[PDB]
């Protein structure tokens, strides 16, 4: 059915004004392009912005500049990811299930959180995630110690779809015992027999950081 | 000092004349944007490119059609890119240092080659990689069985230079007893004492193989 979003936006970091997501896009912030697809999806229900409380005006400024039909709460977060993500989820008013989701990440398609959202509700936990396509290996000192073997990886993307419950048992599992995770799903894997499933994504689902990534960006637009 | 290149243009696979290096960018192929860098560089003193026989009169159609300086030899290769880069390492006539580049890499600066060139003649063998940014997981049946762990993981690109008779002979003890390397620098790490550095690279040196691809290079070049 439906389902909320929470956006990590504390920078997990800039000075006050200065979030990378507020780099601008064709004349729009990087953070709105995000929110638009959210917004003129039909089971969005809302929209969770973890902020730092010094930016709250300036989100508050942005958000009036950008009206939208789609409810949109600004929840304070705190000095990790992980801990900004719970806070967030802690602001989910029923069960239901819960995306969690890069603010730049602004090419994610309604097809692709679709069938997030099939997969959540029927074994649990779902992210997506797309082939790694090159060699990887790790490196000391710019010295490799390893080439990974390569047939069976994935890289990881956003969003990662759950259900309430699940999500908030493993951040609170998490928290419990002072385990710092990556990601979302790497919380869920912790749990004893917990599982997440993969949905193939799509090679335009960036996240926008370097001015490079602008440029990529602008061209999968004009596209 | 200087160098040779091998480029395994093989399809490690098309029909003759399909090669993926045949695609047009902004009305060029791709392997000639990737030809003129090493044509235009001081260092290479030859591009050794390896083909399938049955394409062969397409790649000399191809390079009467575009006149380069450097001298460029069309060398017969083999079913696998290794075993063709093997026979492309046969052409090379004296030693010195050879480099292996992905003909559908065309966005490699010269920077990055002289850098490459000076770990290859200080200590053998080098590489161009980038760190990886996402978080990788290895997924069985689209099910994660792990999140690799991600603090000294890079993505490998090409070139990789080596001195030629330590590639050569990486080549030799891999063939003798069957083993089947992913990249050339695997090869080398496969030997006894072998040992392989990293030159940091740029994230624009992206490999074409998809039609996004070629979207994310047009905007690359008009930047």
């Amino acid at each position: 059915m439906s389902y909320d979003v929470v956006i990590p936006a504390a920078g997990q970091r800039m000075k006050a004004g200065r979030n990378k997501l507020f780099i601008e896009l064709k004349g729009d912030p990087v953070i709105i392009h995000t929110l638009r697809v959210f917004d003129s999806h039909r089971q969005c229900d809302k929209i969770i912005l973890v902020i730092n409380e010094q930016e709250r005006e300036h989100f508050q400024q942005l958000l009036s500049d950008y009206p939208f039909q789609t409810s949109i709460e600004l929840v304070a977060g705190g000095d990790e990811r992980q801990h900004s993500v719970y806070k967030g989820l802690k602001a989910v008013k029923q069960e239901k299930i819960v995306l969690v989701h890069d603010g730049a990440r602004p090419f994610i398609k309604h097809e692709q959180i679709d069938e997030l959202i099939a997969e959540a509700e029927q074994t649990g936990a779902a992210i997506l995630a797309v082939p790694v396509k090159d060699t990887i290996k790790r490196v000391q000192d710019l010295q490799v110690s390893e080439t990974i073997e390569r047939s069976s990886l994935w890289a990881v993307q956003t969003p990662q779809a759950f259900r309430l419950s699940l999500l908030m048992k493993a951040h609170a599992e998490a928290e419990r015992k002072g385990f710092l995770g990556t990601d979302d799903a790497s919380l869920v894997e912790q749990m004893e027999g917990g599982s997440v499933r993969v949905v193939e994504g799509s090679y335009t689902n960036i996240k926008l950081t370097t001015p490079d990534d602008l440029t990529s960006a602008e061209a999968i637009m004009e596209s």
